[PDB]
DNA sequence: TGCTTCTCGCGAGAAGCA
DNA sequence: TGCTTCTCGCGAGAAGCA
């Protein structure tokens, strides 16, 4: 196998037995363990790197795009991830983005073509 | 440094199957 | 197909470099 169930109180956990690791979800846990296999590849189409996870290869993809996706919403500016638009209005705005807060829009991804 | 790269539950599309 | 199963984008707190 890639795992054994823990079930403690009824709720069931999956661990990776590479790792030990705990997961809710399955998927997760097969998300993860491809991390000690390497069963499946994420090539960037932009340069050589491979990624062991399907999210790390799209953000990487849209860095090489310089593509802007997150707006503030309260002056304008653009960002090209979560972090620095968190990071922008907690710091100028003095306000906290989590939650439905719409202090900010996450445009959709136009510089490649990802799900949407 | 307060500010890349990591983490994974959640669920919406995409792919697989019939 | 319409039904299910799978993929992976996304938030946002956390770990990690330097
Ligand atoms: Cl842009
Ligand atoms: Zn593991
Ligand atoms: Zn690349
Ligand atoms: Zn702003």
């Amino acid at each position: 196998d890639d795992h054994y169930e823990l079930i403690v109180d009824g709720r069931v956990y999956y661990i990776c037995i590479v790792c030990k690791r705990s997961y809710v979800c399955l998927t997760s846990l097969r998300r993860h363990f491809n991390i000690h296999s390497w069963e499946k590849k994420y090539p960037c189409r932009y340069c050589e790197k491979v990624f062991p996870l399907a999210e790390y290869r799209t953000k990487h993809e849209i860095h090489h795009t310089g593509e802007r996706r997150y707006q503030c919403l309260a002056c304008g500016k653009s960002f090209i991830n979560y972090q620095f638009m968190s990071s922008h209005i907690k710091s100028v705005h003095s306000q906290d983005p989590s939650g439905d807060s719409k202090l900010y829009r996450l445009h959709p991804c136009r510089s490649l073509q990802i799900r949407q």
